[PDB]
């Protein structure tokens, strides 16, 4: 093994490398709903910036992971970064209940990680997870859904005004 | 009786007791509503910003009142906090109308404490109301006034925009 | 349930609740102290000021818990605030001993807590306690230990300078 | 009468006349005290400072009701100011006690003075000693009330080390 490797189990490296492919995916989720809000029969500007930081922000979750690999000895394995599911995310609305299942299921796979990290007698792996990601993810669901939740009672996607007042007050 | 105390009857001395328990359970109600607009299902952020002033208002109020009461040689008796009438608070709307009534019966409270000191010839104990307690009443009674009929003539609480827009512009 | 609520036990949620009540308890303990020091027969500023710091800190404890409560999609029960055991405190070191003993009882509810987060597998509670109130307890507790050895060595209450002087050297 | 005066009672006048004179005497009596604690064989210069402060204060407190006067309309007729009852004042405790006697007793003359303006119907008299007398003669008190109790506690006069320490931090 790694001069550097201790106590830490084949199983974790793995978890890492599937936990790294998923925050890339995050970051290419959010950097395709930025594009959509700044279409010409979209243009919602803020919309567009709010997606934009949270997509470089996975892709720092991203990179803190394949450091932490090799600050513990394993070894980065890469894998292809699907598309996401949509092109056209059809609403302000839908992209943010969108943006709230996907950080709902990030935060199930670091959870899983976290069980992994405990069941290996991992504490430095468990610190990190729970110093970076699991009050991060906290945050964003709750973030997500406050704007969900304004939105709906806006009225949006079809009332009018809603997206529009919501793009210039909340996310200006 | 304490070497300090002089022209301070036993009844005003009851009376400020009951009047710290009161401002202490308002500033309770106002906790409750801060924390009730930071919900994810309300997630009105300057109505909750605005109660969480209220609430740490009303503990300076029941603080001046205690410092009152070791002035004038009195003896400080404490009682419980009771909880507030509700933790679900509604709406914007029903916050603001709760919140006036309750400065409303705060006022009324002060009064009559006003009336005793006056019966009791105090005219420290009327100066301190008078200056500290029931233009400060007037003026919260009066904002709360002002905040319930914007909100009412807007379409609060169903009309979709009208919370959203006075958390943003009049809280703001 | 709440749209952004996920691994959060509703045991977990009962016992938040429990917890804001006993750090608004705290407080109120604590704002019992302060105004005690301020009596013409005691007239202790500097005990009163600690104290009052003291009680100001346990409202941000019960507010902190209280937004978890909303971040994690749980909903804020509030009780009665019970009143303190005292309004006499005695002297300054029967205050600071009551402070110790309520001290190590909130610590024994959040060591409590923490076996009931770990049991429900909540890594994020159980990081929440870790980071935001266990050492914080274990440094109010070894100050006011200090503060008692102090105080007891020096005479206090019945040697006439002890208090007067931990008044002005310690807490000044 | 004079062009100014308007609802100025004669009874009025004269009170104010005699008040102008008891504050007169209180600033003597502090002008005894300061200089007692400047003797060679007393030599507590804090306490001397903290007196002679008093005793400037009172010559405000004296020229304000002058200005009253003037402003009302009244004449100024002065009195002799009688010698204080000692120019020995035994001990730092007993100055303050004898001041604390003193500043209840121009509480007692000012507590009368309002009665006298409330039966007159004269509500800017009223006012005038509510805004600048009766809680400056509460607070008065009180921190005499406080400094008496601490020199008691700590065993002046005969504790060899009281006085001087009180001097030092308290009065410092
Ligand atoms: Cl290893
Ligand atoms: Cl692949
Ligand atoms: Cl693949
Ligand atoms: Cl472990
Ligand atoms: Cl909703
Ligand atoms: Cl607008
Ligand atoms: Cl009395
Ligand atoms: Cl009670
Ligand atoms: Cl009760
Ligand atoms: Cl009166
Ligand atoms: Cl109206
Ligand atoms: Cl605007
Ligand atoms: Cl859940
Ligand atoms: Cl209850
Ligand atoms: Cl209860
Ligand atoms: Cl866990
Ligand atoms: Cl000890
Ligand atoms: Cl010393
Ligand atoms: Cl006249
Ligand atoms: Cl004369
Ligand atoms: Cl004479
Ligand atoms: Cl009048
Ligand atoms: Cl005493
Ligand atoms: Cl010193
Ligand atoms: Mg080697
Ligand atoms: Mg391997
Ligand atoms: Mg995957
Ligand atoms: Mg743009
Ligand atoms: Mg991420
Ligand atoms: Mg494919
Ligand atoms: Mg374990
Ligand atoms: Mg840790
Ligand atoms: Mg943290
Ligand atoms: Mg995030
Ligand atoms: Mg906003
Ligand atoms: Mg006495
Ligand atoms: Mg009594
Ligand atoms: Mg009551
Ligand atoms: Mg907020
Ligand atoms: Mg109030
Ligand atoms: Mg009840
Ligand atoms: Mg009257
Ligand atoms: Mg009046
Ligand atoms: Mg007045
Ligand atoms: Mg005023
Ligand atoms: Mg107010
Ligand atoms: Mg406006
Ligand atoms: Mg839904
Ligand atoms: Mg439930
Ligand atoms: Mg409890
Ligand atoms: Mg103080
Ligand atoms: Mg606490
Ligand atoms: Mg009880
Ligand atoms: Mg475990
Ligand atoms: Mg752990
Ligand atoms: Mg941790
Ligand atoms: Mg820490
Ligand atoms: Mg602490
Ligand atoms: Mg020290
Ligand atoms: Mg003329
Ligand atoms: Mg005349
Ligand atoms: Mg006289
Ligand atoms: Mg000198
Ligand atoms: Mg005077
Ligand atoms: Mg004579
Ligand atoms: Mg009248
Ligand atoms: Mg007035
Ligand atoms: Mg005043
Ligand atoms: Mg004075
Ligand atoms: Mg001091």
């Amino acid at each position: 093994p790694s001069r550097v490797r201790q106590n830490f189990h084949p199983d974790s490296e793995a978890a890492i490398n599937r936990q790294i492919n998923l925050e890339l995916y995050a970051s290419y989720v959010y950097l395709s709903m930025a594009y959509y809000f700044s279409r010409d029969d979209v243009a919602l500007n803020n919309f567009s910036r709010y997606f934009l930081h949270q997509s470089r922000e996975e892709t720092e979750h991203a990179e803190k992971l394949m450091r932490l690999q090799n600050q513990r000895g394993g070894r980065i394995r890469l894998q292809d970064i699907k598309k996401p599911e949509q092109d056209d995310w059809e609403s302000g609305l839908h992209a943010m209940e969108c943006a709230l299942l996907l950080e709902k299921n990030v935060n199930q796979s670091l959870l899983e990680l976290h069980a992994l990290a405990s069941d290996k007698g991992d504490p430095h792996l468990c610190d990190f997870l729970e110093t970076y990601y699991l009050n991060e993810q906290v945050k964003s669901i709750k973030e997500l859904g406050d704007h969900v939740h304004n939105l709906v009672k806006m009225g949006a996607p079809d009332a009018g005004l809603a997206e529009y007042l919501f793009d210039t007050h909340t996310l200006g």
